């Protein structure tokens, strides 16, 4: 297996969320012709690869991650031929395109499930996870175990007709596939994987890549939340008894037969268990998204917010940057996605127009200097921030946001202090901050739509929009275009280099080196705080030359780092 791998190792990925990128026909929903009309723009950012979020036929309970037919397109996004055309349009512009592979579960509207739920005697009954009910000391019906769904409530839904519980780690409308069933495996390989590989896509982002294989005895999850009755089972369903077997099968039957890239969502906590997924010697997948960085400011199982521990952040970056150079594996780096809040609001400052611009550049230096495959999310390049405090809870259309808030409403009997704390939690880390439509210009709804958008546009759009940043040399967009050019030109150090952490105990400045096998070495220093901090590069490098600062080289002062100032020096 000798492959073309440089294109995905060095490539810049731009993730498009179809419902929110560009509406071509005034119904308020983004669509594929709209995407096609903005591919020139996507290319102009420095993108090599487009990651298209789910666009298949789907009732949109979980905005496309509940799929009812892998071989058909969500009608608002366009026709089947619109999708074939999008692939060609990307290829025409020198852009690769990867689709989202969501096969841990399907919609409850998928024909497979309609048949499986039909009857215990149906041929596809075993294609999903059906378990009998249990009874307590008082004789009341209870589910097989304490598993909590990732979206709240029990992970088992009761089907009255067949008197059995079915598993759903996500919503009740997303029943989980039984990956022990070999007939289910074959139908998924045919419909979800090879159908699209045969129509010329360049690979897949694999949704929840670690949780396909459940442990046969479905035991109770550990007490992760002290005193709570239900417990999230992520820690026991990840890397299950058949997981590696399954990825090996996907590789042998499909991924190895085409010139593609595969990135899986979710990584183990250890280097060696991670290498079981991404070591090129394992012939499974190419790279993984780790949730570790995204978890530095909140704990989702307890819905709590916390201040970022700078030392923990250093250890978290090094943890997965380690893969490049010292192993035959690969890694990824990203600050934003369709499941996260905006990076400038969470890791920098969105307080003022000046701060929004400064913050966009600061985080661009942090991402651009990380080894592995770099991923951008639509709007990260212009610095879209979180929806402000004035946006009411009713605008948070995400099912996860609605479920959590409603859980607080029910369990606290509308305690207004509890709801305010719930709102504040969501204002920081809800998925809705990524789904507010892309901001093209200062017209009505930022030019995303001629009609009324499905989701409210962030009200900062008159200032923050593509049109306002295009011809301003000082904009976040032009900073991103420049730093991606810098990254490509110095790929030995930025893409493929080995990362080492210096000045570890410093709680205000993160300093790391990027070194290529040739010996060429860069030193990167980021002041994450709101105050100027004394910083002497001569204490970490004998000789250094400033290459760039996120605040402008002429504003860099020797002996210190300004608030949210990131600098790159060539050393040795
Ligand atoms: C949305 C996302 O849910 C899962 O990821 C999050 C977990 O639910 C959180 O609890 C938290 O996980 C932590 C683990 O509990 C902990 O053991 C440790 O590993 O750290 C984790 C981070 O603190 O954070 C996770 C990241 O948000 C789930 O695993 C992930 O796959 C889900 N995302 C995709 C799944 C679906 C289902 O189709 C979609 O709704 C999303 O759009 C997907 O992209
Ligand atoms: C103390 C803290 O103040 C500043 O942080 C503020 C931001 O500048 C504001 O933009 C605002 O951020 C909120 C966003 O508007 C909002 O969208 C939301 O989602 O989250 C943000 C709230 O967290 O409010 C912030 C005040 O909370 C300042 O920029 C920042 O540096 C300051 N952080 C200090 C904390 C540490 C300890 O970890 C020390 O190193 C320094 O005192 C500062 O770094
Ligand atoms: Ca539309």
């Amino acid at each position: 297996q000798e492959r073309n791998t440089a294109w995905w190792r060095e490539g810049t990925v731009y993730q498009v969320y179809p419902s929110s990128f560009k509406d071509s026909n005034g119904d308020g929903i983004g669509d594929i012709p709209g995407i096609i009309s903005k591919l020139d723009y996507i290319k102009s950012v420095g993108t090599d690869i487009v990651w298209l979020s789910p666009h298949y036929k789907s009732p949109q309970v979980d905005m496309g991650y509940d799929i009812s037919d892998y071989k058909a397109i969500h009608e608002p996004y366009g026709t089947f031929d619109d999708c074939i055309k999008l692939i060609q349009e990307c290829h025409d512009r020198g852009l690769k395109i990867i689709f989202d592979l969501v096969v841990n579960h399907t919609s409850d509207q998928h024909e497979w499930f309609k048949q499986s739920r039909s009857s215990k005697s149906n041929a596809k009954r075993d294609w999903y996870i059906w378990k009998p009910a249990k009874y307590d000391e008082q004789g009341n019906r209870i589910p097989p175990n304490n598993w909590e769904s990732y979206f709240g409530g029990s992970a088992w839904e009761w089907d009255e007709e067949t008197q059995e519980y079915y598993l759903h780690l996500f919503a009740k409308e997303q029943p989980d596939i039984n990956w022990r069933n070999l007939q289910a495996r074959e139908a998924i390989y045919k419909d979800a994987i090879l159908f699209w590989l045969d129509r010329g896509i360049d690979g897949f982002r694999i949704d929840t890549v670690q949780i396909y294989s459940k442990p046969e005895d479905f035991p109770d999850a550990p007490e992760r939340v002290p005193g709570q009755k239900l417990q999230n089972p992520s820690i026991i369903v990840e890397t299950g008894p058949q997981l590696h077997e399954i990825l090996q099968e996907m590789n042998r039957k499909a991924f190895s037969k085409y010139d593609i890239m595969t990135v899986g969502e979710g990584s183990p906590p250890s280097l060696e268990k991670t290498l079981e997924y991404v070591s090129s010697s394992r012939h499974e997948i190419d790279m993984l998204f780790s949730f570790d960085f995204g978890a530095l400011d909140h704990r989702e199982i307890a819905h709590t917010l916390n201040d970022i521990d700078m030392v923990e952040m250093k250890e978290t970056v090094y943890r997965w940057q380690r893969l490049v150079g010292k192993t035959d594996g690969w890694t990824t780096f990203f600050l934003e996605n369709h499941d996260s809040g905006r990076s400038i609001s969470r890791f920098a400052s969105d307080a003022t127009p000046e701060a929004r611009n400064r913050s966009t550049k600061f985080l661009a230096v942090l991402q651009a200097t990380m080894s592995g495959t770099l991923y951008l999310y639509q709007g990260q390049e212009i610095g879209i921030p979180n929806l402000p405090d004035e946006v009411p809870i009713e605008e948070y259309k995400d099912v996860n946001s609605i479920n959590y808030y409603n859980a607080v409403k029910e369990d606290t009997k509308n305690d207004p202090d509890a709801l305010k704390k719930a709102k504040k939690y969501l204002q920081k880390v809800a998925r809705d901050h990524a789904r507010s439509p892309m901001q093209w210009d200062a017209s009505k709804h930022s030019g995303f739509t001629d009609g009324e958008p499905w989701m409210i546009v962030n009200p900062i759009y008159p200032e923050v929009n593509v049109a306002a940043q295009e011809w301003d040399a000082d904009s976040g967009l032009n900073f991103w275009r420049h730093i991606l050019k810098f990254r490509r030109q110095h790929k030995d150090v930025m893409v493929y280099g080995t990362l080492e952490v210096l000045d570890k105990e410093n709680t205000k400045v993160f300093t790391f080196t990027k070194a290529s096998e040739s010996g060429r070495t860069f030193l990167v220093a980021l002041n994450f705080t709101d105050k100027a901090v004394d910083y002497d590069v001569d204490q970490f490098a004998s000789k250094s030359t400033l290459l760039l600062s996120s605040i402008g080289n002429v504003h860099h002062k020797s002996g210190s780092l300004q608030p949210l100032e990131a600098v790159i020096f060539e050393i040795h």
